[PDB]
């Protein structure tokens, strides 16, 4: 069984080729789910890229609108109908006739039909099987590729309307769009692919002004952090395709050095994108300007963006394509997040370990060296370190430690991990002043230190 | 696809520009969600804003009985037959025609439907509504005047409308929610899709006040503001920041309401007026135990300076106290505000909802440029480990941790900065004792260990 | 009841030999569990096995489609009219007298029909479709042809078939499962009844290959072999064992991988075969790292020893994880694997999901005289707490714990061998360094206490 391209990022992938050639595949979703984009997007990639024809069966739903619609993502389906590549057909096998005709009018590729459920509220589940079925059979005979829209009630229940269709189609994809603490998630996922192999279970996808996003070396050159101790301490500053993490407890000093490794690139006329998730500009320009760094000057320079968002306003898979297209047109040489803990609270620990994998799968494609903060829930930072699932994930880890010393409360910092290269085993003490970080020696009459309340030995 | 500004504040910003032109907007809900009102508001909004003729259909409630329902928002029917501006048509085609002809009547732009499902009674089959559903929006489109259909639902989390068809015949769909979660009403607003246009997924918080529907979706100066204390102001490098959030945690007990009020008493006594919003004690108990520390709060309010707004956080909705704050700043226009307490609002609340409500309260605090102090008990004997485990200490720019020592079988307390964002600040816990003129800072403990457990050891 | 062995890897053993002999097997599930794959794969094994004329019934496909669907696994149609083995009948008395015409013309043994609910579309009653159903077994029965019976269903854990009365009619029940769990879809096979005979309740992972469905339900020898490293070699008593599972859990960063590199560095410096499944970092970072260390895993590729099958352990089911092992062992054929690591596997997946996994791998590395040496991240800085809380560590034959430990304020590492099955071994937790050449294990620490904890103090 062949399969055709639909050129939409990630399905390719996710159906293994794509869709199966001469069968009908269904797209059931609830409403607002991307069932029409799919529809389109399928017939406009087809004859964009391959310029095989292909035509739109099209029920509660002028033509126009449809256009007009598709016009959201700068398409030009009106310059397709104006050559003759598309055919929107306005709207029982008076259809299957009209449909057959207008296919070899033009020599079939691709038919999307929006919807057939919508054509079925005169037809009882029976009813329903007995005339999809017949059109299911009038397409194959054809063979032409038809991609079927179908409207689903519950986002965990019956696979269409009438639990009868599912059984007829050939391919079956389910488009979601789940609500979870007030958050809406879209996951597509193939059910089956009868006759080829496909991805099992759900990705997240979104939708933005290219349409539907679905989402499915190693060198020995290194770069500067910004501290020529903490560049002893990883043995010669970090790698250049690698993932840093910065860990430690409120206010340790994990913004001080996102900020000294965002400037680090600015230094050496690189491009940095830092994406705050904490503070905003206002607060980052000053708190910066007090440590003796001009992020105002860096921004002049065309070196640093700096991008700021609620984390609770969008969704985590919203986040990352904000990210790849802000990386994808700066293209910076290093970038940092600051923090991975605020994109975490309000959201599936699973969902949550999706997003660093792509993360940090696309800053290590792309070459981009990432530098990844994320706040402690306990004093011992070494065993906030341990319940991480993300820290096995990173390949350095800069783990920053409070430690009461005299009735003070003083800082540590230390090279937890890293790969590929000797690293300071050594809890050395650092204080911050108005140039910024001061690393110094580490406590050596102090057992217990791991604690946040050492003992003098 | 143009977008048509409602003036709702909020929903401006969730729907990037409003409701598409020319174009059929569903709004389903449970009964009581509010959905008559934002009809209302849609048409209203629109008349006194850009002068647009807005025709309301009825179906269930007279015309008589929504502009009297209308009149708790101080909104006049002189925009009725007095001036032309509104058209209320009391209640398939015969209507259609109706509304198509009161359209170029008045020149009708703006049209609100309310309700949909009401005029579905004679039928019982989603089908035979569908088909009846999906002509008058046809219709409408024709027209080209982009109208607000109300629809009714059984469930908050249930079928989109009665006959689970509507949202799929409509181009925009929002759902008006008001779900019960712990004997606790939570009003949230979502739009779940807007065919040809982009739009804020998710469910947003709003309230319903005299205003109406209430939606909600580079400065940073270097000035240093007092916190009522020298030490304390020595402690953080000269004071607080201006546009800054403080959070004072500590056990119960140890001095976070103390230090509230001579932040508080430190603004009156510049000459800055200052909000304190209590949740714990009452105005009365308040009082009394300020004048005990040599504070007059009657004096303050006497000045017109300091206003005290006390309230119990198991009564209103975290949404409800926002816009309660917002209203109270909005009207008196502190210099700095204080909250009493952030914990005392988080009992029986999803830590989903707090963060929104912290969110926001910050969001709003540093936008008007109010110095705001925010208190919070921790619910462990280690402040310290309290403080880690909180989604709002990384929130706040300054952390004032106050933390039990017991030292010779006494029950000692010490005050140390946990944290101050873009700032020194002194990293050494200093015992503190509380007298009949506040607060007296003393000095660290130099020959004791574990001090952060509660419970050290002589060195 | 005689059992018709159907040659499917797994049912043959949760069967006890099979299906029952002239009778009626049903096979419900939703739409995609692999009701046709099964129902054609038991006509397919019986042909090319036994020599036993099969007749697939089909109804909502025709045989076009069918013959081109079964060609993903490699399945010719040269059986059908080519040969007469088979018998595709395109698609109640009338049909039934067809099934007992075709049975004697072929001599027809197997029968598969897919699918029996979709010719009850005429109907909508339950005691409509019993009746009529019922008839269909009792006439296949009286012809003495087992045949299997392909349903359709809803729900994943509702009503056995659409109708709720198939199950009661049939006197053979096997269910095929495809439930969602964590955006993550498990395929799971259980034999609800078998009238007349005995077979294995409860549900058995399986999954959907080119070899079609794979169903998953006295040597021990005293050879040594060695670990890569030659005082951990002398701390386990002269080497691990030859078909032994090993396990080095450890922190984050303490030489998990490390270990795992030597030990499949030291297979094929004895010209022996080794696989290493990477689940963490990927081929070219651990060519990097591995290097840094004084290893070519590169060069070790070159000479067809070594295989690295990277994959994220987050986008396949454990059940496609362990079927890619399995297939990537029997192809390569190792003297040693080594899994980078089972924590990685185990994240977001059911504890009950794990453990099958581990016992299947664990079971398929002793069974093939394969030594594995598997990896696990601890999930707290005491290692020893985390090998007691931990459902595989009593599975594995060898522990070997990495721990952290903080002396002169420095992170320094500690190795020990926690336990050897049937063998002797150094029970000392010996400080160990790594190099640009591999582990240097040192001496263990003499004059320190409490050196589980991670946090020791000197005696
Ligand atoms: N430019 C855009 N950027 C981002 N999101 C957009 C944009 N344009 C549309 N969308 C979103 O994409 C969704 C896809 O709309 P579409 O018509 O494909 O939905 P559908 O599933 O077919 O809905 P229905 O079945 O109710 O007709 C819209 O509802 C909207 O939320
Ligand atoms: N100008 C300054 N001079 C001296 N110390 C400073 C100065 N600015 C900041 N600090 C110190 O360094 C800290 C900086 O905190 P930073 O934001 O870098 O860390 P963080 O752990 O990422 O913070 P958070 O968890 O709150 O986001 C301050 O809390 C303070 O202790
Ligand atoms: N002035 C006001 N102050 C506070 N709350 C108000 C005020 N006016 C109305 N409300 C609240 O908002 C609601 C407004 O009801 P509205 O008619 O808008 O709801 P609806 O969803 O249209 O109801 P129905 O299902 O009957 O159509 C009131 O029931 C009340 O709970
Ligand atoms: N007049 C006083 N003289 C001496 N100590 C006092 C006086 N008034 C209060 N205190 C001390 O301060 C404590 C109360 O301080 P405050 O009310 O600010 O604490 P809190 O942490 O906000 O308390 P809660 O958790 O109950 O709201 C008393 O329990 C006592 O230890
Ligand atoms: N070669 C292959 N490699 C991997 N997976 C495959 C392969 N062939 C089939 N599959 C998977 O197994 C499924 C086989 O579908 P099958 O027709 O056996 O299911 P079914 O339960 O009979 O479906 P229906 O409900 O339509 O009758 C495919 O949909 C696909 O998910
Ligand atoms: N070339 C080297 N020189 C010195 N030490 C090194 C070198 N390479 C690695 N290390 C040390 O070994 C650690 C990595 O070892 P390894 O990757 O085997 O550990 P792991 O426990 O499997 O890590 P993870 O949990 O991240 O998968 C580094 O963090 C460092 O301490
Ligand atoms: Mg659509
Ligand atoms: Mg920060
Ligand atoms: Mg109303
Ligand atoms: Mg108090
Ligand atoms: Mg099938
Ligand atoms: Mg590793």
């Amino acid at each position: 069984i062949a399969k055709m391209r639909t050129m939409i990022e990630g399905f390719d992938d996710i159906s293994h080729g794509g869709l199966p050639i001469g069968r009908s595949t269904l797209v059931s979703g609830t409403s607002g789910t991307g069932k029409t984009l799919f529809s389109i997007q399928f017939l406009y990639n087809g004859i964009i890229e391959f310029d095989e024809p292909g035509v739109f069966v099209t029920f509660e739903e002028t033509p126009q609108d449809i256009i007009k619609n598709a016009r959201s993502f700068g398409w030009d389906l009106a310059k397709l109908v104006d050559e003759g590549k598309l055919f929107i057909l306005d709207a029982l096998s008076a259809l299957i006739e009209r449909i057959n005709y207008a296919i070899q009018k033009y020599r079939a590729r691709r038919v999307s039909i929006d919807s057939v459920t919508s054509v079925f509220q005169q037809y009882a589940s029976s009813v329903v099987r007995r005339e999809l079925f017949r059109l299911v059979a009038r397409l194959k005979q054809i063979g032409a590729t038809t991609v079927m829209t179908t409207e689903r009630i519950e986002e965990y229940g019956p696979i269409a309307r009438y639990g009868v269709e599912e059984f007829v189609s050939d391919n079956v994809v389910i488009l979601r769009n789940v609500l979870e603490g007030e958050r809406r998630r879209r996951t597509l996922e193939i059910l089956k692919l009868r006759g080829t192999s496909h991805m099992k279970g759900e990705y997240p996808f979104t939708i933005t002004d290219h349409g539907i996003n679905i989402f499915p070396r190693s060198s020995n050159v290194r770069v500067s952090s910004g501290v020529v101790r903490l560049d002893e301490m990883c043995g010669g500053g970090f790698f250049k395709d690698s993932i840093i993490l910065a860990t430690g407890a409120t206010g340790t000093g994990k913004t001080l050095l996102v900020s000294r490794f965002v400037e680090n690139a600015c230094a050496n006329k690189e491009r940095a994108i830092l994406f705050a998730y904490e503070e905003s500009r206002a607060q980052l320009l000053r708190n910066a300007y007090s440590w003796g760094m001009d992020f105002e000057e860096m921004e002049r320079q065309n070196l640093l963006k700096i991008v700021c968002a609620y984390p609770e306003s969008a969704g985590l898979e919203d986040h990352l394509q904000i990210i790849k297209s802000e990386i994808n047109d700066f293209k910076p040489a290093r970038i940092a997040i600051d923090s991975l803990s605020a994109l975490a609270r309000g959201v599936s620990n699973n969902a949550f370990r999706q997003f660093v994998i792509g993360v940090t799968g696309y800053a290590k494609q792309e070459e981009i060296t990432g530098l990844f903060t994320n706040t402690s829930d306990q004093f011992m930072g070494a065993h906030s370190i341990t319940d991480s699932h993300i820290s096995v994930i990173t390949d350095t880890i800069i783990l920053l430690q409070y430690v009461e010393i005299r009735g003070e409360m003083s800082r540590a910092i230390n090279v937890f991990k890293m790969r590929g290269s000797w690293h300071d085993k050594a809890i050395r003490e650092f204080m911050i002043s108005d140039k910024g970080p001061d690393i110094k020696d580490s406590f050596r009459n102090f057992e217990r230190i791991i604690s946040g309340s050492p003992t003098r030995i």
